[PDB]
């Protein structure tokens, strides 16, 4: 169990557009596969409802690079000084600096500028005179890039940049492009802190600024870009994945469409069992056991890099009964879209506010809305971490 069992860069477009079945039948053999991703990384695939959950949760599995046989590359340990790659006391102390900014009740009061967002953006999108856009381009990327740069202070010139960016670092044409975009993104990050010193802006990344030159202990320069980055990015992709994810899989299923448009109470639910079917990290961040670990007999070599395949546990017919199906009145709680345990994800109440605004506009404007493109049209993403598509082309009366 050390060669890869599959190469999945191998499998194509066709694993990229449904990646299930290869999950589902090595789930069927057991908990853990060495493979190689189609990156090029040699990796452990964890698969299965309850083996993902404990492994989310399991201290066993650090998140700390040190612990890491697979050293970072140059640009990488550059921004690894975050708390989604930390474990406790670096964690603890992190997560304590942000936690305030991102709870359910301080993030409600972000309601009204949300809205007016979505609001100016759905009415743009509606000038359409055919009645056809690409709700990826008018809607699901323009939300959440506006959202997070007003929080943390990213002026809105520099904001296209990121796109381009974490598009290369999800989707790396060649190893080198993600690389050198990582490099770029992190540069451009550094000044755009330095920028801030001395400004008294009253902005996220401001306050993190005067918190690290008050006290270094507190907050190390390093730490500061990491939180940075890992605020723009871990956010970034994901809500927007979340948001066109979520429509394209509500708008394939006509019978749940119609059902949410019958009864908008069903709102809540429909974007928990949009994170369920289709939620955009498909496999959770890298884990390093510290020790080797025993999975049914399946042994992790200390060190090695194991990443948890949350699109699978979601697939596994003993906890999520029919699992194939989209049904927004299904209970959904114990979902793995978020994580699991001390790393849950802290952004949560954040993403929700976006796609239940966003997901309830449309059905509210569009009337008749509906997908304009053949299923096999659509382009997804290889990368096994993060499930995404390039375009989703809508049309309505
Ligand atoms: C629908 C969109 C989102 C999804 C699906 C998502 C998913 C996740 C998941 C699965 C984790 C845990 C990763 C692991 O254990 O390996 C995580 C953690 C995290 N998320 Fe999110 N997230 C989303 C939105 C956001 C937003 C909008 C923000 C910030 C403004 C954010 C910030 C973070 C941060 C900082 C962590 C690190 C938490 C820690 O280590 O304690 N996320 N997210
Ligand atoms: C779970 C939410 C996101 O996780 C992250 O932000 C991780 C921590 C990021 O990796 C690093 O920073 C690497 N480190 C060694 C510096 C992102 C950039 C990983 C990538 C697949 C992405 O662009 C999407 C990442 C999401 C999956």
């Amino acid at each position: 169990a050390s060669p890869p069992v599959l190469d999945l860069g191998a499998l194509g477009q066709d694993f990229a557009a449904d990646p299930y079945p290869t999950y589902a039948r090595l789930r069927a053999e057991g908990p853990a596969h060495r493979v190689r991703t189609p990156e090029g990384n040699e990796v452990w695939l964890v698969v299965g409802y309850d083996r993902a959950r404990a492994v989310l949760a399991d201290p066993r599995f650090s998140k700390d690079w040190r612990n890491s046989t697979t050293p970072l590359t140059e640009a990488e340990a550059a921004l690894n000084h975050n708390m989604l790659e930390s474990d406790p006391p670096r964690h603890t102390r992190l997560r304590k600096l942000v936690a305030r900014e991102f709870t359910m009740r301080r993030v409600e009061l972000l309601r009204p500028r949300v809205q007016e967002i979505v609001d100016g953006l759905v009415d743009a999108m509606l000038a359409a005179p055919d009645g056809r856009a690409d709700l990826m381009e008018s809607l699901a990327w323009p939300l959440p890039i506006t959202v997070i740069s007003e929080l943390l202070g990213v002026p809105e010139p520099d904001r296209a940049a990121f796109r381009v960016w974490t598009d290369a670092f999800v989707f790396p044409d060649d190893p080198a492009q993600a690389q050198t975009a990582m490099a770029e993104m992190s540069g451009y990050l550094s000044r755009l802190i330095d920028s801030k010193r001395g400004q008294d802006g009253e902005d996220l990344l401001s306050a993190l600024v005067r918190t690290s030159d008050e006290d270094g202990s507190r907050l190390t320069s390093e730490e500061l870009l990491g939180m940075a980055h890992i605020l723009l990015v871990a956010g970034h992709e994901t809500t927007v994945n979340l948001i066109a994810n979520g429509m394209y899989a509500l708008l394939s299923h006509p019978d749940q469409l119609a059902a949410l448009r019958a009864d908008m109470t069903l709102l809540d639910g429909a974007v928990e069992e949009m994170l369920r079917y289709e939620g955009p990290v498909e496999s959770a961040t890298y884990r390093f056991p510290v020790e080797p670990v025993d999975l049914d007999g399946t042994v992790i070599p200390a060190g090695d890099t194991v990443l948890v395949v949350l699109a699978d546990a979601h697939r596994t017919p003993e906890r999520f009964p029919d699992p194939h199906r989209f049904d927004i009145r299904r209970d959904t709680a114990g979902h793995l879209a978020f994580g699991h345990g001390i790393h849950f994800c802290i952004g949560a109440p954040l993403a929700r506010l976006e796609a239940r605004i966003a997901v309830r506009a449309l059905l509210e404007r569009c009337p008749d809305l509906a997908l304009d493109v053949s299923p096999g049209e659509l382009v997804w993403y290889p990368n096994p971490m993060i499930r995404g598509l390039k375009a989703l082309p809508i049309r309505w009366r």
